[PDB]
């Protein structure tokens, strides 16, 4: 059991860092979209527009690996829905549609007057912010 | 076939008056420490303090389904561990957080300081905001005085 406990463990431990092209796949679609931000559903849909032999689970369990390993971040931005995106590592602010899921960032920095009332009201030194906001967006709502 | 959903339907009512107290517990145990921020994990442990006869399963579902209610909110912190934030009752949008990069102190904030600039997105980017999720990050009010007795 001693050296069973250790023949399980270089299983495993092989089991993070030798890729399958299986899970190579999943993995190329996340570095095929940095800026995105994406859900399960979207890497599993995209794997397929490759390698629809793939399995959702499959392409999940890879996901859930990765986050694990501190390559990507599993994220709640609240729109009930985990994003995957990754970490090849102030921060940008998100519009993230509550329906067709359709992300916007916003390069300019809005916050300023409210960033420096907290600091006065908090005495709170400010260093990084992540703001996002749902809505139904432009498109939605004539469609 | 609809004559089967409506049976599948009858069916879920029961199993709902039957699984709340099972509810009742889990949901206790958040209204308990609206202050912290708990892990499904930290529920339970929490919950088999007073109903151990739970498992765990039923904790999660119960956790899930009311985010999915918007009864409360999950978050990461960049600790990498989802979270289920309580929302105030009747709120609009949800609180902001400051979070200390060090320490680790966690700020709900109850006022909403972004009105202002909803309206300017809703505007800039002709959006339809229903909610958003505001957080800072820095070293707060207390780590700039005890890192002023640590130099
Ligand atoms: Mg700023
Ligand atoms: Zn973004
Ligand atoms: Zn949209
Ligand atoms: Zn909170
Ligand atoms: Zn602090």
């Amino acid at each position: 059991m001693e050296e069973r406990i250790e023949r399980i463990k270089k299983q495993l431990h092989a089991a993070s860092y030798k890729l399958t092209p299986q899970r190579e796949a999943t993995v190329r679609v996340l570095l095929e979209n940095e800026e995105d931000h994406l859900s399960a559903e979207d890497v599993y849909l995209l794997v397929k527009e490759k390698s629809p032999e793939i399995g959702l689970a499959t392409v999940y369990r890879t996901l859930e690996l990765l986050s694990e390993l501190k390559v990507v971040d599993k994220i709640n931005f609240g729109d009930g829905v985990s994003r995957y995106d990754l970490r090849q590592e102030r921060f940008h602010h998100h519009l993230i549609c509550t329906q067709c899921g359709a992300v916007q960032e916003i390069q300019e920095d809005l916050l300023g007057e409210v960033e420096r009332k907290v600091e006065h009201d908090w005495s709170f030194k400010v260093k990084d912010h992540r703001l996002t906001f749902h809505g139904i967006c432009k498109n939605c709502q004539e469609n």
